[PDB]
Order: structure tokens, then C-alpha cells, then sequence
């Protein structure tokens, strides 16, 4: 089947560095420079070989054409109300961004509010982040071009849908917070670096600052309000309580679920905001998550972590706040996780646990905390919700494997609350009736039993002859619940294939411990559990290891990049998106410091030797037995993925390609693809949505020898 050469990389043997006493040699270093001729060159010559191979199999036509029909279905966001109007997003089906749509009322006619497909001919530029006016008549929104992080503020007036001339830059990671008297925004901003800051650098981002802007102003004149000058890696973001009355200040390092929490009563600043404001430090340290939901008068209610590992809802009084005096006003389940809460209606409290990975809503009296009502949903996940304080009905979006989903719509000033189908849309060509999801448990190396969905044909035989995707992320305290993807279930209808996700640990699904359990010292136990779910699948005949591709993308490209080092005999194919493959230097680049919370940090000579154990840039290495090589390999990267920088996979497939790729008994290929005008993934236009899961079908379709079927 190989019919092409590796390209030729120089190999810098120079290139050795001492980790406390254990010299590491990194001989392909020079590709942490993203615009040398070097590096450019290295990736004008792999895509050389790897399109070629990508689309010399009629196969990638058929899934590419098939994927254009069927993920051509309307797609919408919940209404949501603000001020005296309603938006939506909607995508009629193909178009490459949603676009945000506005009407009078809910009876009323809509119109184009806001549409992201003017501004760039391929959609590169997409929306990221917006937030309105409390009164609902100014609107903030951000822009992101190419898939970068960095983001540039643009305001509208509502009426008419006016553009203002208000631009702010060199916005990232950043609150979005309008004062209620309608003066200005809280928004977070980077200081001035050297190179470029469009995405295709890889410098640290550092000393985050949180401003205010007074609209009709030039950025210039913004107001500085928080800074953390000796805490460089410290963000804190702003937001309002629901009265606009405080200012509440929540302060993060790291992707841990914990962040410090301070407040300012605007009504104590001495002549409105001026310059730092009068914070008061009610939560000063990083031991818990507290995450507002409402406040009456100086009571605050929040969603905490604190003495908590599966979350509840404490009420903490200002007047009064120390922790011996707060309340528990929901406490904590014993197993299912508190993921989210919103207060509507005044009183009301929605509730969303997550109950063996599968969600349910409730509703709750503020008060005190009784439950009230629970929303009726099938077996799947709330990927949307809408209902403020001050709304009187709720709008929330239920997804599954099987089906887009269903937007419900509850009037709440009803004394008996009856939910009804606002909007379902389904997909022709798919009948969901005949797939089944399947829930089970496995037990991994050390007995802990671990989740693991399982979606397949009604019917097959578990002879071990079909073929498998396994899915895997576990960690960042990231639960993977079920959502519709038309992309799996054309692998599962047209090349017969079963799909599995597990729910390894790392991941939120069990609540703070089954997070710890995948983090630092035991990020090896993420790793035990993909690969127990790997060898589940084979000894109960869903698949055979020649059959079984995995895929992971970010935190997941690293778990599939190791599990190729660990087991290779385990697959017949592995996919990495945008991976982290580099453990010893991934903290260097732009937002990596954050991930040490996860990893640890080589800095220091205890998370150095677990680091160094499993970092697949350094535990490339060829297969002991004659027999056993390497699974066919594809890690895809672009340009300006700047969260995990490009350097990462750059470097693993040097790697790979020298000491593995080398070899005589190497047959299967090892190939990267760097996409242009794209990043990390967020906001990708559906026209490369299209492109790249064709791709990756393609890949493993040419790999296994799979054939279409009709
Ligand atoms: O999406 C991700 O996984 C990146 C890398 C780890 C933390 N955030």
C-alpha cells in the first residue's frame, strides 16, 4: 500500500538538555519556530505526501458528498429574551457560520441581526464571545479570524442594528461584562508583545489585566480595575450580580475547578469607576469553585466544590461570611454532579445533574432549595439553556447520539408548568430506530469500573468483524455526554462501523474525584482505562484490534498519542487532533502554563519522572516482538491552533517518522496535515468541518481496507 517517502528532517544531535540529572535530547527543536524557511518547508512537505494518499480512495468522494447531505439540516440555538427582543442563532444547513437572528416577539417576523458570512469569503471569521446590555439595547460581540484565541470587540446598537465605532484589541480568554447603568464593559486584555499576535506565535500569554470600557470612548482611555503584577499566570474575570449592584471578581490559575472570589459594591466607590475598585476579599485562596448563581440583597448564592466533590449550592451572607456561617441551601448528591444552575423567574432555581453520564433538569425554590418540577428528557444531554432572573420562561436544547435534538420551551407563571416541543428538526436519511445506544461498564486495571457508550446497528453479530471508533478526552474535569454527530453515524451506517466513547478518568463525570483520579502523579490511570476499554471492545466481539481506530483531540490527541507508544498492538489506526505530545515544554507556549494544574510541570523533579514516562514526543520507540508495529497514524494540526501549538504534533511526527517509519517492518503510514486559515477547532467553518472528517474517514477507510456501503 505505501507507495510515497518520508521527507528528509536534519536532526540537531546538539540539542541536549539536562532535567534534573536525566539528559534529554530534542533533536528536532528548531520546528518551536513556526516561521522559519526550516519549519515551513518541513510542512509543505508532509502535507506533499499526506493529501495524496488522503485522496487517492474513491472512498473520501462518497463520505465527503454524503456528509454535504445529510449534515444539511437547520440548525438553531434556544430563543433567548433580551430586553424587549428575541434572538436565535439558526444555520439554514451548509452555510459556513450561524447566523444570529432578531424579532419583536415570539409570534413575530425575524430578521438578520448579526451574520459572520459577510466578513470572509472561506468563514474563517467567526463569533466568539459576546454580551449584551442589560437593558438589551447595546450589543458586544467578539471576532476571531482563522481559529485563533486572540480577539478583537465590536459593538452594535440594537435598533437598527447600527455598528459603533468601539473597537477594542488584544482581547483573549476574556470576560464580557456590561455595567447595568449602561455606561460601560468589563473585559479582560494582554499587554503589547513582541512578534505577532494573530495565532501563529507561540509566546506565553502573561499578566492578563481586567479593564473597563466606557462605550463612545478609544480603547486608550480604558480603565485599569484589577491587575496581579507579582501573579503572572492569575486571570480574573468580571460579572455583575443580577441587581448590578456588585462587581464580582473570580480569580483563576490554572484549569482546576477552583478560583479565588472578590466583590466590589459599586455603590461604595467614591465616583463610579475610576481605577482599581474597593475589592474585598471574600474567598482569598484556591481551595474551591464558587461559581455565582444569584444574590437577594447580600445573601449569594453559589454553585461550590468546596467540601464537596459532586458540587451543591451554599448561600454565603456578606454581612456574616465566614465559612462556619454559610448555608447549605441544595446539598450535595452522593454520586450525581451538579454541572450547572441558573435562577429564573425570581425564585426559581434550574438544576442540571449529571446522573451516570446522562443529564436531567429540575426545578427548585430559591428559598429553600425544595425540588418542584423535573423536565421530562430521554436519555442524552442539555447542550442549551436560556432564562434569566428577570425571564418568565425557560428554553432549553436536549442533543443525543441518535437524534439533533429537541429545543423545549416552559412558560413559568403557570401554576401547573407544562413543557412543550419548541423546535425539533430531524435528519432524512438517518433513521435513528435502527441504531441502539448501549450503556456498560468495564472494569480497568486496577478494578475501578469505568463508563463507556456503545452506539451500533440493531442486530449485529459480536463475531469481533466490524469496525470501531473509539473515542477518549479524560481530563480537565470534562464529562463526555452523549450529542449528535452526523459524522459517526455515516461511519456507522455506510462503512458498518461501531462507535464507543469512554468515559475515562481525568474527565468530571464522577465529580472532583474522578478527576483527581486521572491527574499528576496518576495521569497514568486515564491512559490503563482507554486502553481496558480498547480491550473491552475486542473480548466482547464488537471489534478486533486490526479494526479498531481510536480518536482524541487536545488533551485526547495526547491520550491517543500515548496509547499508540503503549499498546500499538492494541490498533489498527490512531487520529490525533491538535495534541499535546511534547510533556516536557508543552507549559513554554502560549496558554500551556495553565495545564500544569492537569500535568504537573518538568520544573520540577517529581512531575518531571512522571512526565517523562508517558510524553509521547519522548517514548517513541520500536516494537520488541517482529510482528507488532506501529497503527497507521494521522495527527492533524493548522496554522493558527494556538492553543496547543502546531510545534507539538511537528515534532511527534519527526519523531515518528525517523525512528519508526524507518523501519523495515513499518507498513502502516505515520502522516500529519497542517490546515491553513484554522486553529484549535472553535469556530472552524463547516466547509472544513466537511473537509476534515472526510479526511479522517478516508484515512482509516484506506488503512483497514473498509468498503462503502450504499
Ligand atoms: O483542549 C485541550 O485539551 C487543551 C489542552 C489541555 C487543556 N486544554
Amino acid at each position: 500500500m505505501l507507495s510515497f517517502q518520508y521527507p528528509d528532517v536534519y536532526r540537531d544531535e546538539t540539542a541536549i538538555q539536562d532535567y534534573h540529572g536525566h539528559k534529554v535530547c530534542d533533536p528536532y527543536a528548531w520546528l518551536e519556530d513556526p516561521d522559519s524557511e526550516q519549519t515551513k518547508a518541513f510542512v509543505e512537505a508532509q502535507n506533499k505526501i499526506t493529501v495524496p494518499f488522503l485522496e487517492q480512495c474513491p472512498i473520501r468522494g462518497l463520505y465527503k458528498e454524503r456528509m454535504t447531505e445529510l449534515y444539511d439540516y437547520p440548525k438553531y440555538s434556544c430563543h433567548f429574551k433580551k430586553g424587549k427582543r428575541y434572538f436565535y442563532f439558526y444555520n439554514t444547513g451548509l452555510q459556513n457560520q450561524r447566523v444570529l437572528y432578531v424579532q419583536d416577539s415570539l409570534e413575530g417576523e425575524a430578521r438578520v441581526f448579526l451574520d459572520p458570512n459577510i466578513l470572509s469569503d472561506d468563514g474563517t471569521v467567526a463569533l466568539r464571545g459576546y454580551a449584551f446590555s442589560e437593558d438589551g439595547e447595546y450589543f458586544a460581540y467578539g471576532l476571531s479570524a482563522s481559529g485563533s484565541d486572540w480577539v478583537t470587540i465590536k459593538f452594535m446598537k440594537v435598533d437598527g442594528a447600527k455598528e459603533l465605532p468601539d473597537v477594542l484589541e488584544r482581547v483573549k480568554f476574556s470576560c464580557m461584562a456590561w455595567t447595568h447603568d449602561g455606561k460601560g464593559m468589563f473585559y479582560n486584555a494582554y499587554p503589547q508583545q513582541d512578534g505577532k499576535s494573530d495565532g501563529t506565535e507561540t509566546s506565553t500569554n502573561l499578566h492578563q489585566k481586567l479593564y473597563y470600557h466606557v462605550l463612545g470612548t478609544d480603547q486608550s482611555e480604558d480603565i485599569l480595575c484589577a491587575e496581579f503584577p507579582d501573579e503572572p499566570k492569575w486571570m480574573g474575570g468580571a460579572e455583575l450580580s443580577d441587581d448590578g449592584r456588585y462587581v464580582l471578581l473570580s480569580i483563576r490559575e490554572g484549569c482546576d475547578p477552583v478560583n479565588r472570589l472578590w466583590y466590589c459594591d459599586l455603590q461604595q466607590e467614591s465616583n463610579g469607576i475610576t481605577g482599581i475598585l474597593k475589592w474585598v476579599k471574600l474567598i482569598d485562596n484556591f481551595e474551591g469553585e464558587y461559581d455565582y448563581v444569584t444574590n437577594e440583597g447580600t445573601v449569594f448564592t453559589f454553585k461550590t466544590n468546596r467540601h464537596s466533590p459532586n458540587y451543591r449550592l451554599i448561600n454565603i451572607d456578606f454581612t456574616d461570611p465566614e465559612e462556619s456561617k454559610w448555608k447549605v441551601l441544595v446539598p450535595e448528591h452522593e454520586k450525581d454532579v451538579l454541572e450547572w444552575v441558573a435562577c429564573v423567574r425570581s425564585n426559581f432555581l434550574v438544576l442540571c445533574y449529571l446522573h451516570d453520564v446522562k443529564n436531567t433538569l429540575q426545578l427548585h425554590d430559591l428559598a429553600t432549595g425544595a425540588l418542584l418540577k423535573i423536565f421530562p428528557l430521554e436519555v442524552g444531554s442539555v447542550v442549551g439553556y436560556s432564562g434569566q432572573k428577570k425571564d418568565t420562561e425557560i428554553f432549553y436544547q436536549f442533543t443525543s447520539f441518535l437524534s439533533p435534538g429537541i429545543i423545549y420551551h416552559c412558560d413559568l407563571t403557570k401554576e401547573e408548568l407544562e413543557p412543550r416541543v419548541f423546535r425539533e428538526v430531524t435528519v432524512k436519511g438517518i433513521d435513528a430506530s435502527d441504531y441502539q445506544t448501549v450503556q456498560i461498564f468495564y472494569p480497568s486495571k486496577d478494578g475501578t469500573k469505568i463508563p463507556m457508550f456503545i452506539v451500533h446497528k440493531k442486530g449485529i453479530k459480536l463475531d469481533g468483524s466490524h469496525p470501531a471508533f473509539l473515542y477518549g478526552y479524560g481530563g480537565f474535569n470534562i464529562s463526555i455526554t452523549p450529542n449528535y454527530s452526523v459524522s459517526r453515524l455515516i461511519f456507522v451506517r455506510h462503512m458498518g462501523g461501531v462507535l464507543a466513547v469512554a468515559n475515562i478518568r481525568g474527565g468530571g463525570e464522577y465529580g472532583e474525584t474522578w478527576h483527581k483520579g486521572g491527574i499528576l502523579a496518576n495521569k497514568q490511570n486515564c491512559f490503563d482505562d482507554f486502553q481496558c476499554a480498547a480491550e473491552y471492545l475486542i473480548k466482547e466481539g464488537y471489534t478486533s484490534p486490526k479494526r479498531l481506530t481510536i480518536n482524541g483531540g487536545s488533551n485526547g490527541g495526547l491520550l491517543v498519542a500515548t496509547c499508540a507508544n503503549q499498546r500499538p498492538d492494541l490498533f489498527g489506526c490512531v487520529i490525533a487532533q491538535v495534541g499535546v505530545m511534547d510533556m516536557l515544554k508543552f507549559h513554554k507556549y502560549t496558554i500551556g502554563h495553565a495545564w500544569t494544574t492537569d500535568y504537573g510541570c518538568s520544573d520540577s523533579k517529581q512531575h518531571f519522572e512522571w512526565l517523562i514516562k508517558y510524553s509521547p514526543l519522548h517514548n517513541v520507540k520500536l516494537p520488541e516482538a517482529d510482528d507488532i508495529q506501529y497503527p497507521s497514524m494521522l495527527l492533524l494540526t493548522a496554522d493558527h491552533a494556538d492553543r496547543v501549538v502546531p510545534l507539538h504534533s511537528l515534532k511527534f511526527i519527526a519523531t515518528l517518522q525517523y525512528i519508526v517509519g524507518r523501519s523495515r517492518k513499518q507498513n502502516n503510514p505515520l502522516l500529519i496535515h497542517v490546515d491553513t486559515k484554522a486553529g484549535h477547532g472553535a469556530g472552524k467553518p463547516t466547509a472544513k468541518v466537511i473537509e476534515e472528517v472526510s479526511d479522517m474517514f478516508a484515512f482509516i477507510a484506506r488503512c483497514l481496507n473498509i468498503d462503502w456501503i450504499p
